[PDB]
C-alpha cells in the first residue's frame, strides 16, 4: 500500500490527530508509525474496491519528472470533467504512483461517505495494535474524535491564510507521449481542487507541452 495518500486531507488530519496523542503521552511515535501503515492500506483498498467514478481532463503540460516509479506532472489551464460537472484550475501537481501491479482485489459496495468509511476502517484495525500497546478504547476513541474533528476544521472558510494548492495524487496504469501529444491513464485519485476534495476512480487525460 503507497504513502502517498498520507499528503490529504484524510491523511493530514490523521497525521495531525496522531501528533496531539504522542504530545499528550498517550501513545507512542512508533504505534503512531503503525497506524499510518494500516492507514496507507484502508484508503488503498478503498479507492481501488469502493470508488467507481470517471473523469477526464485536458491543460498544458508545464512540467514533467519520473523519479522512483512516482511521476510528477505541473499543468496549466486545466479543465477536468466529470458526468457532467466542469472544474476550472490555473495550475495543477499531479503525483502519480505506478498502479501497474496494483490491481487492488475485489470491488465491494460503494459507501455514502467514504472517508466516513475509511475512518471506521482504520479506527477497527488498529484497536489491537492499540490493546497490546497498553492502550484502550477510550483513547481509539480520542483518536477517532480528533481525527473527526479536524476533517471537519478543513471544510472552515477561514481555515486557511492562502490559497490552497492544486493537487491530485493518485496511481496511474500508463502516461505516454506522441511528440508534444501525452497522454495519462490515471487510477485510484484523490484531487484538492481550489479547496475542496474529488475523487476518482479513473481519470482519462490530454495535454500539450
Amino acid at each position: 500500500a503507497y504513502q502517498l495518500y498520507r499528503n490529504t486531507t484524510l491523511g493530514n488530519s490523521l497525521q495531525e490527530s496522531l501528533d496531539e496523542l504522542i504530545q499528550s503521552q498517550q501513545i507512542t511515535p512508533q504505534l503512531a508509525l503503525q497506524v499510518l501503515l494500516q492507514f496507507d492500506k484502508a484508503i488503498n483498498a478503498a479507492l481501488a474496491q469502493r470508488v467507481r467514478n470517471r473523469v477526464n481532463f485536458r491543460g498544458s503540460l508545464n512540467t514533467y519528472r519520473f523519479c522512483d516509479n512516482v511521476w510528477t506532472f505541473v499543468l496549466n489551464d486545466v479543465e477536468v470533467r466529470e458526468v457532467t460537472e466542469l472544474i476550472k484550475v490555473d495550475k495543477v501537481k499531479i503525483v502519480a504512483c505506478d498502479g501497474k501491479n496494483t490491481a487492488n482485489s475485489a470491488n465491494t459496495n460503494t459507501v455514502p461517505k467514504l472517508y466516513r468509511s475509511v475512518i471506521e476502517d482504520v479506527i477497527n484495525d488498529v484497536r489491537d495494535i492499540f490493546l497490546d500497546d497498553g492502550v484502550d478504547e477510550q483513547v481509539l476513541m480520542e483518536l477517532k474524535t480528533l481525527w473527526e474533528n479536524k476533517l471537519m476544521q478543513s471544510r472552515a472558510v477561514d481555515g486557511e491564510l492562502f490559497d490552497t494548492e492544486n493537487v491530485v495524487v493518485c496511481q496511474y496504469d500508463k502516461i505516454h507521449r506522441s511528440k508534444n501529444k501525452w497522454k495519462f491513464h490515471l487510477k485510484d485519485g484523490i484531487m484538492n481542487l481550489n479547496g475542496r476534495d474529488y475523487i476518482f476512480s479513473k481519470a482519462i487525460g490530454d495535454a500539450e507541452w
